[PDB]
């Protein structure tokens, strides 16, 4: 399995991680799909970036096949403490860091509790500002597992609907079922959701005083996370920068690849 | 005067144009202020692009060192000829078009009317849709000769002002009065403005057909032409990108002049 990579112990918690490429560190931070993992969400951006980066993509504790602590208290805080733990473990003093939607909150999180650790930002469709909640997300979060019920969310995540074959979908689908995958899942955003969205967001004061260079990554026909909120993401912090894709959804990475490739090395190459 | 290039009748007006480079051919389309001509606008362009492009620059007709023929009907529609006859002339049967603000609106009406010379655009600050008339247009269409009203035009389009030197305003007030220049600027956008606007602009409708690969370029700070409008532009054109640079005003390709030049050079080399 692909997807499992290197393991290291960081706040705590026995962590699965790849780690490719040397030179300026960036760590990439996954979303939070059912059976999401670094692997998953990276494949198609890690060969690229290690041209020129070391680049770190870690599962989040509670998913992937990182370790999931009995009796875990999963929060905003309790993650940003992983991220941390991660660079701590790696040595990995001040980094980039590249945060896809659940881990774009995650990534704007730790920019402001540790802002000595982090350097420039690419927020992907990131949670971080109070939106209302989508039908596409509470679709993505009340996920139980079947094939049809994982071709619907990919649907959801695509513009391309092509794209989503019978393969994929049987795929994700087995990797939402791996052991203790759906049991962590399931009782990490219950509902009502909108809650969740609300924790993990940053308040305005607060991400108006991020000094960060920040790219801030979505997809027009983004179904989970309204481009809406990355408007507003866009008009709170001072460096940043907005690019939107036409005709692309909640996979930006995945479905325009070399364009987002090309956007994130020059982006990292400017500092 | 570095501002005036080559000549070439087109449209059966003398045009002053820049031609630098071979390759594909890309058609640089300037804004218009006071004072404004292809090389103003582009100096900072050109050299970037024609590095592996053809690079044609010229001053649309009432603007710049083009003739400003007497009794000439100054319309979209016109200029779009205009635009149609230097490429005619220059034996340019398709191109790609970067259209600044005014020169935005044009390209868009460019490609509506003549689809199969236009490939991809660049639309920045652009005109093209009715936007409500800024108090910083209306003083940039309103503009009477004096050190003192440049400078303020000038800092109207930056977002650091700094940038705003007194040789910089004297430099553009110099070129706003020279023969025959404020007298075709004055009568070309006379009050009520908001009609030039609408002018300019082309239809929702319209605009949806496109079918051209397009990257939407605007300042957040743009004090002349609205992000909004730019944001209509990016819902209504089916292959578009938006690129939104934060710290940045209505002078994009100046003010963000590397980030701006490594975008649109990418942009044409998928093509």
């Amino acid at each position: 399995n692909l997807e499992i990579g290197k393991s290291i112990l960081a706040a705590g918690v026995l962590t699965n991680y790849h780690d490719v490429g040397e030179g300026q560190p960036v760590i990439l931070i996954h979303g939070s799909g059912p059976g999401v993992s670094a692997y998953a969400n990276w494949r198609l951006t890690i060969p690229a970036l290690s041209k020129f980066y070391r680049v770190i993509a870690p599962d989040m504790v509670g998913f992937g096949f990182t370790d999931r602590p009995e009796n875990y208290n999963y929060s905003k805080d309790s993650w940003v403490d992983h991220i941390i733990g991660i660079m701590d473990a790696l040595e990995i003093e001040k980094a980039h860091i590249v945060g896809n939607a659940f881990g774009g909150g995650l990534a704007i999180a730790t920019a402001l509790r540790y802002s000595e650790r982090v350097d420039r930002m690419v927020l992907m469709g990131a949670a971080g500002t109070r939106f209302d909640v989508t039908e596409g997300l509470n679709a993505v979060w009340g996920y139980t597992p079947s094939i049809e019920n994982m071709r619907n969310l990919l649907d959801i995540f695509a513009y391309d609907r092509s794209l989503v074959t019978d393969e994929l979908a049987r795929l994700r689908y087995e990797a939402s079922i791996q052991p203790g995958f759906q049991e962590s899942f399931s009782s990490m955003f219950p509902e009502p959701r909108q809650r969740w969205i609300d924790a993990l967001a940053s308040s305005d004061e607060d991400i108006k005083t991020l000094p960060n260079e920040t790219l801030i990554i979505h997809g027009r026909e983004d179904q989970v996370v309204p481009l809406s909120s990355s408007l507003r993401l866009g008009e709170l912090i001072d460096r940043a920068q907005l690019h939107v894709f036409g005709r692309c959804g909640h996979w930006t990475q995945i479905e325009q690849t070399d364009r987002f490739n090309r956007l994130v090395v020059e982006f990292f190459n400017e500092a």
